[PDB]
Order: C-alpha cells, then structure tokens, then sequence
DNA sequence: AACTATTTATAAGA
DNA sequence: TCTTATAAATAGTT
C-alpha cells in the first residue's frame, strides 16, 4: 500500500470495514489459488465484528466440515499466537 | 515471483509439495492479519490430496465452526467457480 | 534453506 | 467507483 500499516485493530470504523471487504477477498483469492494449484480442500468461515458469517470453500462445505470432525490423528493447528510469535522470530 | 505462474495443479510432485507449505503459511499470515485488524474470528480447514488436515483459527476453531453450524440466515458462500469467474470478468 | 527478481496485494489518492 | 504508489508474497535461483 501507499503506506506500511501496523498489524493491530483498525480504530477507525469505516476504514475497518473497507479494509474488512478488500482483504476478505483477497484471503479467498488465494484461498482459491491454493487449492487448485496444490490440489487440496479449502473451508473457509469468517464472523465479522457484528457476527454476519462470511464463507469459501473450494467444494462442498459440508463434506470438509464433516471430514473435519472425523479426523483424529495430531495435525498442525495453527491460532493468531502462535503465527505472532513465528514472525516474531523471522523479522 | 521470478515468472508468472496459471493457477493450474502443479504437476511436478516436490514443487507442489513447497509451493503448498509456502503458501498455506502465506495464507494463515493473511488471515490472522484480516482477524486482528479488523477484528473478526476465523477458521481455516485444509485438507491435502493425501486426507491430511492442517487447520488455523484466529481464536478458538471448533467455537467458529460451531456457530457456523448454527448460522440459519442466508450468507455469502464463495466457491473456485465464483472466483474464478470474479476474476475472469476482471478484464 | 535463503535469496532475488518479479508478480501480486492493497493503503490511500482520485 | 478507479488508479497508483508502495508493501508484501512468491516462483525460480542459488
């Protein structure tokens, strides 16, 4: 962008929704790229701030939820702490 | 990148292979960067081609999924097909 | 595992 | 609505 923002909550209201709708379709764009160019499942579900759900998924949902539920076996399960402190050390 | 890629499976098994770590972890970045600045939950299921699941959640995966569930009113559902053809009749 | 040359995303400007 | 300058991601290289 024109500027380098930091990562922290946008204070100002509209700005937060603009930036809500543009990055959104940014993240299911590559949501997309992601599991045609490396054959994979994608589900994504995003709640906004007012809890109106937003969602993508590159084929049925149901069944990838439901595959979901299913899976037993340890996998990589990643939250908003851990991603902070990985770039915490790469930066 | 140094070329432009089509977003077409990679057939080539051990690029498919990084190019999927790389850009699942871009993807996570992306997401927990629309969460914190916009202030909005998510969760993220992937499935590979071999059944196996890597997954992110802003916070709390299973309580997104669970509201999910639960959501009755009509939403915004995006598959491949209606990003591909956003992004197609982007021209 | 890193680097880097390009492409892609997007913060603001218009 | 729609560019544009700039930041970020990443395909191919080392």
């Amino acid at each position: 962008g024109r500027k380098k923002i930091q990562i922290t909550r946008i204070m100002d209201e509209r700005n937060r929704q603009v930036t809500f709708t543009k990055r959104k379709f940014g993240l299911m764009k590559k949501a997309y790229e992601l599991s045609v160019l490396c054959d994979c499942e994608i589900a994504l579900i995003i709640f906004n701030s007012s809890n109106k759900l937003f969602q993508y998924a590159s084929t049925d949902m149901d069944k990838v939820l439901l595959k979901y539920t299913e899976y037993s076996e340890p996998h990589e399960s990643r939250t908003n702490t851990d991603i902070l402190e990985t770039l915490k050390r790469r930066e």
